[PDB]
DNA sequence: TACCTCGTTGCGTTTGTTTGCACGAAT
DNA sequence: TATTCGTGCAAACAAACGCAACGAGGT
């Protein structure tokens, strides 16, 4: 048996992968690649990495029909003239 | 990718599919997600965006944007009804 | 119309605008010291915001135009 | 040309279409005193307003919708 | 002269917004 | 003559950093 795959649980899944990524290439050495100090990396994994990931896990369930067809519908009505 | 590729073009590219779809996930989902005052969620973007997206090329996170494909599809379909 | 979902709207247009272009850089912009750009922002901008809904002057949303200028490169560019 | 002045302007001449009465009513200001926040605040507004381009997006999306419409075509 | 290293944490600095005050204009 | 406003200034707050000390696991 198995369970859906829910937001919350994917958000965990990919702060995991996240943090493991980060841990695999090097705090330092991921500072270094980005551009700010290790100190700010290190953060990052408090300060962000949980808000990074509940936004990533979000946006994997796309956009619906239903608001596909409203976005679509709201950019043509902007890319009308007059 | 194998090559000696600058990590600031994947993220720019990834900033670029990140903006994309948190646009269509809209202002009240994406301000929840990342626990922002939504009067104040186009400067998070303008803060945020960049750092997380050169964080996301370096640890080699794919970003992919397919959604775009589909709503200008639909919004092309409206135009050319006119 | 409903002008109160309007005026909502055109007051989080204003200050998502003022946040970007930050609160002291607004203030340079206008000619006024940057308090002055944090107070306007509670006292003033809900009630102007009001008006503008009822003068039907809000404008298209940041995130919608970013939409249609990717949308416009695909339709002019995709082959 | 000037921004701030045009903005100023059209907004002047909304608000006189509007009337005192629901110009008040919009602001929260009473009727009274209305004339003289005008006066003071618009053309405060009309500055702010050019400064975070209000409208230019707009006018940036008609001519898009303009090319659009001429590849489409 | 607490093994070396490199991720974490203490702190002071840089950069950005709001609050405490008192002044001067308009009435 | 005095009250309400709207301001500029500077300090209080706040957001994020970089540098460098700290200290257990990897060397």
């Amino acid at each position: 048996g198995s369970h859906m795959a829910n937001k919350r649980n994917e958000a965990l899944r990919i702060e995991s992968a996240l943090l493991n990524k980060i841990a695999m290439l090097g705090t330092e050495k991921t500072a270094e690649a980005v551009g700010v100090d290790k100190s700010q990396i290190s953060r990052w994994k408090r300060d962000w990495i949980p808000k990074f990931s509940m936004l990533l896990a979000v946006l994997e369930w796309g956009v619906v029909d239903d608001d596909m067809a409203r976005l679509a519908r709201q950019v043509a009505a902007i890319l009308t003239n007059k």
